[PDB]
């Protein structure tokens, strides 16, 4: 309990970290990997472990007079990296090692010179997120370190940390007087789903395979609904806050929808906080959330409703008939879509409650893919209970005995090929823009053995202006086109991000702790992979020859967002 509030700070001290570095250290040039002048306040027990020095010094000019020491693990042109030390800072001066508050007050504080932009919201947010994160370690710290990749609803359940590179991960600012504990996936949080009597005249259902009904049926128990009507369900949270506007009021006044209750499906709440998982149910129920979770709001904005409609059945047209192309894509459906809006309402109206009471169904593919055999990749590279990435001793478990490091290799092996080829080969042979980062990603195993790298998110799927986009069948909303149109390199750099310092960087890091040699071989096989694929392209690729070719990789800045999204440059591993 004491000792969870330290590993909370440890965690989001680490967290925020990775954003300093790969966001400006590295980017702006700030960071030496050298021993300082003066040690002076730099316990020898920080940087030696009476055997030899605890990895590299690492150096940060913070251009403010305010100097940065840390040990790390491994030089590493992404920033992934394990810290081994605490961190120390100078001014004058004496290296200090002051408290997580006050050495979040401060880096914080640095960053907004860097960035010349302040906010004092994402301060107190940072705290948050941090102090969730404790309760979070302190609620679990009893458990087996790895049970989280035991079980895909467990794994979308110990993701203790959130965003490994994130300075408030776990914070979710919706109303303090709805609780936090309740809504939590990592504090196993369950709820009926919240429902609604609704009529069928303000229906918007989209469906691919799917009877306009049926649809329904997935989202809720039809029944209760009296003819000409029928039952959408939300989020609880998205329940209160909907009915806080006038428009709704009217409308419960009016009897023109009735509130039911909390009635709806037990379900329990996803690491996306929004999509909800009932075991055996055909689907998983995606609704929105007019909440900031990490980066966003989580509603489903009306555009992005219609949308997704399209890009299933691009999904299905693609996989059905186009599969050799593929490299070997596995995606869940998301076959139906459910909205409500008055039937007389003006469209500000009508698109405002289409976004309130938006509705996506994602076919729970644990029906195809086996429970315990697919893990959310996000998790499957995270650092459970003790801070240890729970990748080590779940393969240790699966593979019988310790892995020496060509087991690793292999492994990783694996698991790469099956990212990168539909990730690419969706990109280049159909300017279909993945968002494949480590939450929209979930592995399925043959007992350690990686068999798909299972793909989801049609929020995140945007399409390239010169090739993507072709696959739009015409007349559809300007708006909806709008949000759905990439520039190739507005979507290249996406997909740079999120393979490559997103996905895999972490995916190394995670293996490779304790044998950081490891990475640089690793990214090797990273890069023939990359070449090899190529070879098998059938479109042209020139980004692709350029990263292959060592030129510098696209990252998404988290941090740097919301202080003034942002891309920066990193060096590649090659
Ligand atoms: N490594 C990650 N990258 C992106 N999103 C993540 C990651 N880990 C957790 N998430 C969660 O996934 C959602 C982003 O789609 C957010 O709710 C975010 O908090």
């Amino acid at each position: 309990d004491v000792l969870s509030r330290m590993i909370s700070e440890k965690a989001a001290l680490h967290g925020l970290l990775n954003c300093l570095i790969k966001e400006f250290a590295i980017p702006e040039g700030y960071l030496r990997y050298e021993w300082p002048d003066e040690m002076k306040g730099i316990p020898p027990g920080a940087y030696f472990d009476g055997a030899d020095w605890k990895g590299i010094p690492m150096m940060i000019g913070l251009p403010d007079q305010l100097q940065l020491f840390v040990m790390v693990d491994r030089r590493d042109t992404f920033g992934s990296q394990h810290y081994l030390s605490d961190v120390y800072l100078r001014q004058a001066g004496d290296w200090q090692c002051p408290d997580f508050e006050p050495l979040v007050a401060r880096l914080l504080a640095a960053c907004e010179h860097i960035a010349g932009r302040k906010n004092p919201e994402l301060y107190e947010q940072i705290l948050q997120s941090q102090r969730l994160v404790s309760a979070i370690v302190s609620h679990n710290g009893r458990q087996r370190a790895d049970a989280p990749l035991q079980h895909y609803l467990q794994s979308e359940q110990g993701l203790w940390f959130g965003h490994p590179s994130h300075p408030a991960p776990k914070a979710r600012l919706w109303p303090a007087h709805l609780g936090q504990e309740q809504w939590a996936p990592e504090f196993q949080a369950r709820a009926a789903l919240h429902q609604f009597e609704v009529p069928v005249d303000g229906l918007h259902i989209g469906a691919n395979g799917l009877t306009p009904q049926q649809v329904l049926d997935g989202f809720a128990d039809q029944q209760p609904a009296s003819p000409g009507h029928a039952i959408i369900c939300m989020h609880p949270v998205q329940a209160q806050l909907f009915m806080q506007d006038a428009r709704v009021q009217q409308l419960l006044r009016d009897n023109v929808i009735r509130d039911l209750g909390q009635s709806g499906r037990v379900a329990s709440p996803t690491a996306s906080i929004r999509t909800w998982f009932i075991d055996d149910h055909d689907y998983f129920i995606k609704g929105s959330l007019n909440v900031r979770i990490t980066n966003c709001v989580r509603k489903n904005a009306w555009y992005e409703l219609e949308s997704t409609v399209l890009i299933d059945r691009l999904f299905r047209q693609l996989l059905d008939q186009h599969a050799d192309t593929l490299g070997g894509l596995v995606a869940a459906a998301e076959p139906g879509v459910v909205s409500w809006s008055p039937a007389a309402a003006g469209e500000l109206d009508s698109h405002w409650f289409r976004e309130q009471t938006g509705g996506i169904l994602r076919e729970n593919f644990c029906r195809r893919t086996g429970a315990e055999r697919s893990i959310m990749a996000g998790t499957l590279f995270a650092r459970g209970v003790d801070l240890q990435p729970m990748i080590q001793t779940f393969l240790r478990t699966h593979y019988g005995e310790a892995l020496d490091d060509n087991a690793l290799l292999y492994w990783f092996d694996d698991y790469q090929t099956r990212l990168l080829r539909p990730v690419l080969s969706l990109f280049f042979n159909h300017g279909v823009v993945m968002e494949p980062h480590l939450q929209n990603s979930v592995l399925v195993h043959q007992q350690g053995r990686p068999q798909q790298v299972l793909l989801r998110d049609f929020e995140g799927v945007k399409l390239t202006d010169d090739l993507g986009i072709r696959y739009i069948d015409d007349d559809i909303h300007p708006r909806v086109r709008q949000s759905l149109l990439y520039s190739r390199e507005q979507g290249w750099n996406r997909i740079m991000y999120c393979l490559f310092i997103n996905h895999l960087s972490e995916t190394i890091l995670a293996l490779s702790q304790g044998r950081p040699q490891l990475a640089p071989l690793m990214w090797r096989r990273v890069q023939q992979q990359l070449r090899a694929i190529q070879g098998e392209l059938k479109q042209p690729s020139p980004e692709l020859d350029a990263l292959i070719a060592g030129h510098p990789v696209a990252c998404k800045t988290n941090l740097k967002v919301r202080l003034a999204a942002s891309y920066v440059r990193l060096p590649s591993p090659w």
